[PDB]
């Protein structure tokens, strides 16, 4: 459960939302599996209620109809294909398994869902799984208006409709066996994993025996006896009724704390500086690494209401965002996963973005193809964070120095800070108004290494920085506070 279950060497998921499966097949093969990326995080792959008030959002995938396999990414053909192609290049398929609950109770009765199966929400009617009115929990929910009123109240947050969603009663072992039907289907296909959405609204007990029923893994690509990967969305930045930590006993846990924090720091809010992160992760609080699941930003608090609020970096703050990317890739705490977005014209009226529901790039409903252009970045307003040059060296950095120990930290005080991770890597930060020009020690052997920040080794020379070190483990690091990316990375596999 705890357990990526990725090729060994690999040590990052990337997120691609709202991609086609045709698209994650082929970035799998040219390009995913060559850069060493472990595997991807998908969008739901399950029947959604479609949405026309507004147009096509982003989150009507996240209410449900059926478990049938038809989505605007593709249909079960596509998503089977994309599944044995990937894995056959060595990266993992992690599915967005949305289970709490079903679509809104206030949706219209008909056919307008993705795959047309018919739904009744009003009367809780969806023949096509089946469901009825008492797999649902009305019952159990003690508030007047049927939805969460307080989040200090965990029988609430667990039995009461989330934004009016109808919430399945999951004690029940006729949903509990309809849900492992779902699941079991997608990992005898090859999948490898699952994200548990919404797991803070579902009690851990009824998680585990859900979990209790799952196969094990596809044996034409994992060892027998292998367990899926888990790890379950669950929001709790301290002072709340749930904690994280009752969701252990089932597989990872989201640490949201980590994102919000990381945000300020770099933002430099609140008082914060980057050498307070000299004791980063355990010491900040944060849950034991070993069930943790890290990133900077995900696709609800991107938008810059969720979990963080403000202070969360995302690609809109490109600069300040690869530094606290790169941070991530480099620190030993967490199972790391990379975002990779969409644009979308955001419109902010009162510090609140009014266009935050913006779906993916589409004509007409239909979502674009993602395009790929000579310099290897993306077009059709797919941002594509994972190909930028930062990014992707920093998630080799992350392959290369996997079981090497925190050391030879360094800090200024201030915004600027260092560190190895053994003697296989090393980065530097200026986050500082001011010069960083010093001579540190790195940990790691003599020698000149490519700085994979600026550039890349390619033959026998570096198209960017070049970084001398003495045989004493010693090397000068100069960095502008106008340089364009304000840290430098090195490790054994780019040394000249
Ligand atoms: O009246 C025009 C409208 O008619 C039809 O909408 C149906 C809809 O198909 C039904 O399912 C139902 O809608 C329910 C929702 O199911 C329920 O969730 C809730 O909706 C709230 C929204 O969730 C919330 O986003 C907000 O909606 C805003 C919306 O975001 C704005 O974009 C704007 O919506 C306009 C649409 O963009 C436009 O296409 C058209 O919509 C048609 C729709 O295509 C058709 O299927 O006009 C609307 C109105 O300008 O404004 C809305 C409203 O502020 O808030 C809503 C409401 O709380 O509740 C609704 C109502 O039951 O019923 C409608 C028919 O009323
Ligand atoms: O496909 C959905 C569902 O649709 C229909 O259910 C209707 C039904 O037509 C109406 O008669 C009425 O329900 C009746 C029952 O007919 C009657 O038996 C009794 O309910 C009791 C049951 O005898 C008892 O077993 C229990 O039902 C369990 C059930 O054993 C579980 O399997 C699960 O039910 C699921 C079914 O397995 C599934 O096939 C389907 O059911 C059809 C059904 O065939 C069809 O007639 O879905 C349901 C869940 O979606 O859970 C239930 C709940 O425990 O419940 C009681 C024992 O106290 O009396 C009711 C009168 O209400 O209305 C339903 C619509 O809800
Ligand atoms: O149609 C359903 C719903 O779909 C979409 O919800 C998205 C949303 O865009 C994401 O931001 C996120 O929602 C998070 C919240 O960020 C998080 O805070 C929490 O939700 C709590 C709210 O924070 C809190 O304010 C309160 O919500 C009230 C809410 O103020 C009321 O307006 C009412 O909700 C209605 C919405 O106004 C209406 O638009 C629609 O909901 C949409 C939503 O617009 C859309 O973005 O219908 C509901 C009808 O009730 O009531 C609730 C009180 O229940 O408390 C909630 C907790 O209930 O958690 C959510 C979940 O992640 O993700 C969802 C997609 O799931
Ligand atoms: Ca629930
Ligand atoms: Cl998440």
């Amino acid at each position: 459960q705890y357990a990526p279950q990725t090729q060994s060497g690999r040590t990052s998921i990337v997120h691609l939302f709202e991609w086609r499966w045709v698209d994650i097949a082929l970035e799998c093969e040219r390009y995913l599996g060559p850069k060493g990326f472990g595997g991807v995080q998908v969008s739901p792959p399950n029947e959604n209620i479609v949405v026309t008030n507004p147009s096509r959002p982003w989150w009507e995938r996240y209410q449900p109809v059926s478990y049938k396999l038809c989505t605007r990414s593709g249909n079960e053909n596509e998503f089977r294909d994309m599944v044995t192609r990937c894995n056959n290049v060595g990266v993992r398929i992690y599915v967005d398994a949305v289970i709490n609950h079903m679509c809104g109770s206030g949706a219209a009765a008909g056919t307008g869902t993705t795959c047309g199966s018919y739904c009744n929400p009003g009367n809780r009617e969806f023949p096509a799984v089946p469901y009825s009115a008492w797999d649902f929990n009305d019952g159990k929910c003690k508030t007047a208006s049927g939805g969460i009123e307080s989040y200090n109240d965990p029988y609430q947050v667990r039995d009461c409709q989330l934004v009016g969603l109808l919430d399945l009663a999951l004690e029940k072992d006729y949903v509990r066996s309809m849900i492992a039907d779902y699941l079991n289907k997608l990992i005898d296909i090859g999948v490898a994993g699952f994200r548990i959405d919404a797991s803070k609204h579902m009690w851990p007990g009824d998680i585990k025996a859900v979990l209790d029923k799952l196969h094990n893994l596809n044996t034409n690509w994992f060892p027998a006896g292998s367990r899926p990967f888990i790890f379950q969305e669950v929001i709790d930045l301290g002072g709340e009724a749930i904690q994280s930590s009752e969701y252990f006993g089932n597989g990872r846990v989201t640490e949201f704390k980590y994102g919000a924090k990381l945000g300020t720091v770099v933002r430099k809010w609140s008082g914060e500086k980057m050498s307070y992160l000299k004791n980063w992760g355990e010491g900040w609080g944060f849950m034991p690494s070993d069930r943790a699941l890290v990133f900077v930003d995900n696709h609800d608090n991107q938008r810059g209401h969720g979990a963080g609020g403000a202070s969360i970096l995302t690609f809109w703050d490109a600069r300040l965002y690869k530094v606290a990317v790169g941070f991530m890739l480099a620190h030993p705490y967490g199972f790391t996963r990379v975002m990779s977005s969409y644009r979308w014209a955001r419109n902010f009226v009162n510090g609140q973005d009014v266009n935050d529901w913006i779906g993916p790039p589409n004509n007409n409903g239909v979502i674009k193809e993602v395009t790929i252009n000579a310099d290897t970045t993306c077009g059709n307003d797919w941002v594509c964070e994972h190909r930028w040059r930062q990014i992707r060296n920093m998630v080799w950095f992350r392959n290369v120095v996997d079981g090497q120990p925190f050391a030879n930290w360094w800090d200024n005080g201030s915004n600027q800070v260092a560190f190895g991770r053994g003697n296989r890597g090393f980065i530097v930060f200026n986050n500082d108004d001011w010069q960083l020009s010093s001579t540190l020690q790195t940990g790691l052997p003599g020698g000149t290494y490519c700085d994979v920040i600026s550039g890349d080794k390619v033959g026998n020379s570096c198209t960017g920085i070049k970084v001398y070190v003495s045989s004493d483990g010693t090397a000068q690091f100069s960095i502008s506070n106008s340089a364009e990316d304000p840290f430098i990375a090195i490790h054994a596999e780019s040394k000249l």
